[PDB]
């Protein structure tokens, strides 16, 4: 799995609350994340099944 | 009045200006207050009628 996968890293999660929507009552929060992952030559690793 | 009626009062009336909804041309502004009442001893108090 050195060489099999890959996941790159971006940035972490975020918490905001999201001025605007908020009406004084239905005080709204927003978050986010990024990241993402690929795979490296798919031969270097098998799968067993029936 | 003193024991018959009660009146419940929990914040007093509150503005606010409406974040959202407001631009560089307009203002919104919001507002709200909290109060209720109840009946006491109702058997102290007597009606007149017809």
């Amino acid at each position: 799995w050195k060489t099999a996968f890959y996941a790159v890293e971006k940035r972490p999660m975020f918490f905001e609350q999201y001025e605007g929507g908020s009406s004084a009552w239905c005080v709204k929060y927003q978050f986010g994340a990024e990241d993402g992952g690929f795979v490296g030559c798919c031969e270097h690793g098998r799968i067993l099944q029936i």
